[PDB]
């Protein structure tokens, strides 16, 4: 099975662009990253920064996690991101997503050795 670190990269990293290119970005990306396999993942955020920049967040601002955990970190600077949210009439096997691009700090949960991102908690 996929490691937590690898799953985080597949689900949340997109260093190939600098921002959601169009309104169909999420429809394409959620498919390409295999997040629409057996169900449409309802919500997912892609970060448009280098993997190195996102991994660096694990040494940045230590904050509590939504779930009350303490291995969360908030990026010191804002980053380009794209939030993908499934929309109402979305059923299957065709998933429909609304694409919302923004520049915000990200909060990720980290763990392991190396100490890398394993979950995307939120963006502020």
């Amino acid at each position: 099975k996929e490691t937590a670190a690898a799953k985080f990269e597949r689900q949340h990293m997109d260093s190939s662009t600098s921002a959601a290119s169009s309104s169909n970005y999420c429809n394409q990306m959620m498919k390409s990253r295999n997040l629409t396999k057996d169900r449409c993942k309802p919500v997912n955020t892609f970060v448009h920064e280098s993997l190195a920049d996102v991994q660096a967040v694990c040494s940045q601002k230590n904050v509590a996690c939504k779930n009350g955990q303490t291995n969360c970190y908030q990026s010191y600077s804002t980053m380009s991101i794209t939030d993908c949210r499934e929309t109402g009439s979305s059923k299957g096997p065709n998933c429909a997503y609304k694409t919302t691009q923004a520049n915000k700090h990200i909060i990720v949960a980290c763990e392991g050795n190396p100490y890398v991102p394993v979950h995307f908690d939120a963006s502020v």
